[PDB]
């Protein structure tokens, strides 16, 4: 289906403007609510019965997060559903920009931890909601988290696709599942996946905001979590064990010096596939400390600078929890809320510090 003006439905009816988006999730058009000034985004998705039931339980869940209000937990709301052409039509609020689209505007340039902060806690907020009620984003990524008027108001935002969410009844992974530099450890090796799945995806996330650039931009599954353990050390022993894929990825050295699992190396994996492995990262890590140490130049000095080197401190302290290997003992989005870095104790530390004072001043400012 496609058409570049006209729609219907039951009370409201609906024309379209300009294309928003179109492929694999079916096609996202922006219309006008006429008799009314709103302009709402509506996905259309393809009429085919094999993509059944993938359409019924996104509605399914879209019913079970209209009520439960999720709305004011900073996500998007869908306002109604009905059918037009066969297809199956989806009535959604109309948000701005994106994250990636906003990073692509400043060049991809950092952006500062005061702005950072709010953000994060706006999707802990909406991930907390969606932990209390059993379901998986899955397609948590920069270009799924858009600011609601980033003009009139700076810094609210919100989640937005659902094509890949799904109640946590499902214990086995068949297939790929995530943006690929934000999968999780557990969709690359395969074990029964959990919530934290999105979790990952918000570690990042707010990586890619401040370095500007994806954390992980791996080419392909195997430079991922090569990135991954090359940084943040090797998977464990019993993770690599029950992992499904994690024989394409990981060799199992019973070398006399021998932990019992080692990474394949580029050649071994270049003479099996036939891929020449590229780097990719504009950022490369010995360690997740390491980023506290990345754009150290900040035209900062006396308390503000001080401030900034707790606050990075802190930063580091949850990427890690956020970015744990392990599935259990990642930081949960209750947890991540309380943390110091959202919490700001460690800035009350610091009085008058006028970069303090405007690190405070973005957190009330984002009620507004
Ligand atoms: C070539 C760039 N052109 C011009 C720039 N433009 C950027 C852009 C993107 C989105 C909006 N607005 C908006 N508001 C509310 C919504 F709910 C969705 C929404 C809902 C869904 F279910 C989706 N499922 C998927 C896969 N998408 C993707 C489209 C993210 C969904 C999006 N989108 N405004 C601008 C892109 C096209």
């Amino acid at each position: 289906l496609v058409q570049h003006e006209v729609l219907c439905s039951m009370k409201n009816t609906y024309e379209v403007l300009d294309f928003l988006g179109r492929g694999t999730f079916g096609q996202v058009v922006k219309c006008w609510k006429r008799g009314t000034n709103e302009i709402v985004a509506i996905k259309i998705l393809k009429n085919h019965p094999s993509y059944a039931r993938q359409g019924q339980i996104e509605v399914s869940i879209l019913a079970r997060l209209s009520t439960e209000n999720a709305d004011e937990y900073n996500f998007v709301r869908a306002y109604e559903c009905f059918q037009h052409r066969n297809h199956t039509c989806l009535v959604f609020e109309m948000l701005e920009q994106n994250l990636y689209d906003f990073l692509k505007q400043n060049k991809f340039s950092p952006l500062p931890l005061k702005v950072i902060r709010p953000i994060l806690q706006q999707v802990a907020t909406a991930l907390k909601k969606l932990k209390s009620l059993g379901l998986i984003h899955a397609d948590l990524k920069p270009e799924n988290i858009m600011l609601v008027d980033p003009v009139r108001q700076p810094y609210r935002v919100k989640v937005i696709d659902f094509g890949s969410a799904s109640h946590v009844s499902k214990t086995v992974c068949s297939t790929y599942l995530q943006s690929r530099y934000y999968r999780a450890p557990e969709i690359i090796l395969g074990l029964p996946f959990c919530e934290a799945i999105d979790m990952w995806s918000l570690g990042c996330v707010i990586a890619e905001l401040f370095l500007g650039w994806p954390l992980y931009p791996g080419a392909l599954e195997y430079d991922q979590i090569r990135y991954i353990s090359q940084t943040q050390g090797l998977p464990g022993e019993q993770l690599l064990n029950v992992g499904t894929k994690s024989t394409r990825f990981f060799c199992k050295e019973t070398d006399m010096s021998h932990s019992g699992w080692r990474l394949k190396t580029l050649e071994e994996h270049e003479a099996e596939t036939g891929m020449k492995s590229k780097e990719a990262r504009k950022y490369i890590f010995n360690s997740l400390d390491d980023v506290a140490h990345v754009n150290t130049v900040m035209d900062l000095e006396g308390s503000d600078l001080l401030a900034e080197k707790a606050d990075r401190r802190e930063f580091v302290s949850l990427l890690k929890k956020m970015l744990l290997i392990d599935a259990d003992l990642r930081i949960t989005p209750a947890e991540t809320l309380n943390h110091p870095f959202v919490n700001m104790k460690h800035l009350l530390d610091f009085p008058h510090s006028n970069h303090v004072k405007s690190c405070f001043h973005i957190m009330d400012i984002c009620k507004s």
